[PDB]
């Protein structure tokens, strides 16, 4: 038996607003960011919604991270959710993008909100600058191309780029549904079908790929679109 | 737009198994608890799956906790998971139950799994028994009685059995999303709804109420049942 329970469309959007409500929210300054976003792009859709920021914010403060590494920064909308989190610690905020527009975006957001140089925009392919990075770091946040996910976690691992007792999460990794199967999301619409599924089938192969390391511990998490959590095996 | 996929009944139990297939699964030793706790009591309407079972594990050997607290032991599943999770750290894992054939088949477990070293089963009325632990706790899961969350809560908050750095899980927010209000969820059982929606009233007042207190930062995660995490806020 299962460990999801089924929601139609309506209910299963009342339910996120439930918790929303009875979750503490994001700081004024990140909402505005967030309502920025989603009236500036057309592609909005790429990024969480107020409840997935109240969760990274509550991971930041929970975990503790000193370093944080980023893979895919959009709008910053996460970045800053990272930063507000670790205020107190002032950890080091590391994202990587590709995209001129977003980098754009994300420097003008980055201004705006007056972060400090502890967030560090670094620009271009992510398959690439990944590998020039030093260190390592306590969390990860994986949600760029999701055709690159199995290529960005195998440089983390070979590069000793994940810290001992650190956690790599992976976002969207259902693509709506369609990681699992064609038929698991009939609500999607028809222009937005073809990108999904090259989305599932990737993130499929990238599932299987992580069973087959022996390096690490995974566990799929059916929450949001599908969060994968990936440690160093202990073992 | 919200946080949660929607999947109808089917789709939502094949997304489970996929978690499942790609995730890493529990010890053998493991499975065989969890295949004698669905055939002693067939009539659970419990969720408990392989994954969640996974979820803990992970969690345990992840967050490391020196110590672990649980309300509601029911079999001894959940203990026996922390127990999995905690091998090469040895801690301490105290867990709370009341019902006679529950406390029986706990017992019975622990001796047969062997992990009476440091599982120790306390028996009684939890809301008594739980004022009577000192010291503090990493990591405490909450799933006993549902209108028993907000006063066990209250308990481990004001005698500060939760450590600084520590986090509490409770289980079961959502009950089966009568929670959120009676018709969501359309799809369960008649004859455990009276119970669920019984649950789900207790647990709407328990979800307000903990927004209430400011000693903590609160996050309902839509994961499973609906998870509730809970730490002290900063700081």
């Amino acid at each position: 038996l299962g460990s999801i329970l089924p929601f139609n469309e309506e209910t299963a959007d009342r339910v996120s607003a439930y918790c929303e409500k009875n979750s503490h929210g994001i700081p004024d300054a990140l909402v505005e960011h967030w309502e920025w976003t989603r009236t500036r792009f057309p592609d909005a859709d790429k990024m969480s919604s107020r409840l997935q920021g109240s969760w990274m914010i509550f991971t930041a403060r929970d975990r503790k991270p000193k370093r944080i590494l980023e893979i895919g920064c959009y709008s910053g909308y996460s970045a800053l959710a990272w930063y507000e989190g670790t205020r107190d610690t002032k950890a080091e905020i590391v994202t990587l993008e590709y995209s001129p527009k977003m980098i754009a975006a994300s420097r003008e957001a980055f201004k705006k909100y007056g972060v400090g140089d502890r967030v560090k925009l670094i620009e271009g392919p992510a398959e690439n600058t990944l590998k020039t990075l030093e260190g390592e770091f306590d969390l990860i946040f994986v949600d760029a191309n999701k055709d690159g996910y199995a290529g960005y976690v195998k440089t983390i691992l070979d590069q000793g780029l994940l810290s001992a007792n650190g956690i790599i999460l992976c976002d969207n990794v259902f693509a709506r549904g369609l990681t699992i199967g064609p038929d698991c999301a009939p609500w999607l619409n028809d222009h937005v079908r073809p990108y999904w599924n090259g989305c599932g089938q990737a993130l499929d192969k990238f599932s299987a790929g992580l069973m087959e390391d022996p390096r690490i511990d995974v566990l799929l998490l059916p929450v949001f679109d599908g969060v994968t959590q990936i440690r160093w095996k202990d073992g």
